[PDB]
């Protein structure tokens, strides 16, 4: 880093020390249990556009995105292009029930090339997980040997550190994949907030608030990430946004 | 109240006392834990029409309604008016990602002026809550200082008492708001049904059953409320429906 | 059954005994807690087509399907046929708010005649339940006397045994019905995985993965069932698919 001489007032510089306190509040308020956490799944489309599934939640997040939800210009598990009563054009059916569909092309170009998953806040980094599952949301072809997570679940340092508050990972997808994501609040020290008398609040306060937002180009995705103070990895593989606050920003450039 | 002379049969008037018992059953059966509770969010539209998000649930309710779900004539987070691939007409995008959208008008007239939230049953009135959050479902502009609820969450006597079984509140909205609602079953005396061996049932039995119903005019909303036995506040600010049962109805008019 | 003479190698027939072990793994891996379970609701339409709500989940499943979700060619609670701003054509409204709608026919032929519900895996068979509820998801006309389940909830041996791993039931529906389904993991012996320190995982790992798949004819439904290794009852009332694995298939035909 590049730093050099600086001056400040003496004991009377409470304005500066107050701003230092504020910087620390922004950086540690997320660790007060039942503070919000934020997880965003950014689908990267062939078209150069992107779509964010943006979740804010205070305790835990259980996400499954199926094939149609992942498509460009959908906002739910509903595809306006594809009237399911028509005999032709059933690409989704052809993928989830092999050789019983009728898509007009091998690769529906609305299906994403991959997702950037951004985890932010007081997350339990040891159990934060992503999986590219098959069409059914399974991590084994045979459900009878599938489990909550697969033997090679995406986790640990596959989630790139982006600051004390954030990690992000890029997950390539092929056309038969779906996406699962898990994040929970960090263990509350030696107390388990999912245990005993603490559970009711942890469970019932957990209103997950999802939004699906589209972006016409990555510049706009990156702007969204800096607006929302969340980690993001751009097309160049660089970490261009973070949840960590610095009192003078990137002043040691 | 207006009451006057009445007669009844003597010890043989079991029909009357049976009906008195039935009145009490309707009024107290909701307090038997794992009985249904009922919460309804009525969106009031500029058009004079309304839309109800009607939830019945036996243990707890965690609701977040985002911008598109709140729009007149939507039934999910999907807006048929707005094809998200078009460059023009992205009003939702303009609100949730400031100055990256293209709505055709400053105020999409399908967005509601406010909601009437109706809580009914054995609800924990001390932790029944509503918030008009921002587009992301946050109660602070900066998620890093946002929490499960805001410092000024709508609660307590902002929820108007409408009988022993019900409360209702009117919540004005501006166009960038979304709505969150929490209701849980009242503490089970000194036992916590969210604790220990009671939790499995409390958790897994809690199938929340949502319906989205539209009403062309308030007369029809009020009818729906009386059909469903739930509190409702009409345009005049009057409580015109309740969950409380009376053996002769409003006979002391 | 028809069986007759067979031979095998002696102590060196490890290939056979390995395949016997594999058969047993497929049959008992589902009993390792947090293994996947699979529940499918197959709607049978007047048109001879079917639609599957296919859920895989590791711990519990809480399903409510409302009227519009049940309709042929819907994939969410959204009906493209019916623009809710139009005065005519509101069949759903006419059912859920009696005599306030305007459907074009008494019976919307997209509404199913019944559902086949298929339960598979380490399910608690004593508390696996289905209900055909009314439009609101209630099992009593008056919610104040409704409960999490009705006095005549569909359960026990109404769920037909289809093997050690599976049961299935046919549930007739009339046009004002909706469908509720509950399945949970079997009690973990004398330990309760929904209790104490076990709960956090049981709760947060439970990502339910739903897909809605259509089938143009029952032959294709039956194929889907055999692909997915789940119980299914065909139009003839026969059990034509199962989760149970046999080392030589149905070799005692």
């Amino acid at each position: 880093s590049t730093s050099t001489y600086a001056l400040r007032a003496g004991k009377r510089d409470v304005r500066r020390e107050q701003q230092e306190i504020i910087t620390r509040q922004i950086n540690t308020a997320p660790y007060v249990q039942d503070a919000m956490m934020r997880v965003v799944v950014f689908a990267q489309y062939p078209s150069g556009r992107y779509k964010a599934f943006d979740y804010v939640f205070p305790d835990y997040l259980k996400v499954f995105l199926n094939w149609r939800e992942l498509l460009e210009d959908t906002t739910t598990d509903y595809d306006p292009r594809t009237n399911t009563h028509r005999l032709m054009g059933q690409g989704y059916r052809q993928l989830i029930h092999p050789n019983h569909g009728s898509g007009e092309e091998p690769y529906d170009t609305r299906y994403p090339m991959g997702v950037i998953v951004s985890f932010n806040g007081n997350i339990d980094w040891t159990r934060a997980r992503v999986e590219a599952t098959n069409m059914h949301g399974l991590n084994n072809t045979d459900w009878r040997e599938a489990r909550a997570w697969g033997p090679h679940v995406i986790c640990g340092n596959q989630l790139r550190k982006a600051g004390h508050l954030s990690r992000a990972v890029y997950v390539p997808l092929d056309e038969h994949n779906t996406v699962k994501v898990l994040a929970t609040a960090r263990q509350d020290g030696a107390l388990n907030r999912f245990n005993g008398p603490q559970l009711a609040q942890t469970l019932t306060n957990n209103i997950v608030c999802p939004n699906v937002i589209e972006f016409n180009t990555e510049s706009d995705v990156i702007d969204y990430a800096k607006m929302a103070h969340i980690a993001y990895i751009d097309q160049a593989g660089l970490i261009v946004a973070s949840s960590d606050a610095y009192i003078s920003g990137d002043s040691q450039a």
